[PDB]
């Protein structure tokens, strides 16, 4: 197994800009084969052996918001930063 | 007398965008002449007779923040929108 990768329970709603139900982020994580374990309001994820592409993060943010499909998130401009 | 005035006691320090100290609303009315009571944390105002322009809460704020100095307030950039 690839090594564990601690995250915040709320990262994948933070990058997506979506609260997402309670529970999705680890759902959607044990669907793709990972062993996810609470502590707190940190995760513990070990991802499956044929995903070594989970490394970070952000790998799994992405196995989050493409099974709950990206036109969940919504169109929010950003502010206008004094250019 | 003019009508009293109800203000609270941080508006000056809201529309300054500076922290004055505690107490500084309330010493600058009494300067200009006013009868100022507490309420908790709602001051009770009353501009004196000769000031028929204190009519309200921003005229308060005008004759806080003048006498404090408008060289206290701080520059910020606005959250402008995307345009
Ligand atoms: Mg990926
Ligand atoms: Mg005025």
């Amino acid at each position: 197994s690839p090594p564990p990768i601690r995250m915040g329970v709320d990262v994948p709603d933070r990058i997506a800009g979506v609260a997402y139900p309670q529970g999705t982020t680890a759902r959607r994580l044990a669907q793709i084969g990972a062993v996810v374990t609470h502590d707190g309001d940190t995760l513990t994820v070990t991802p499956p052996s044929w995903r070594p592409d989970l490394r970070q993060p952000a790998d799994l943010v992405e196995e989050v918001l493409r099974l709950e499909g990206l036109e969940v998130i919504p169109s929010v401009l950003p502010p206008a930063p004094a250019g």
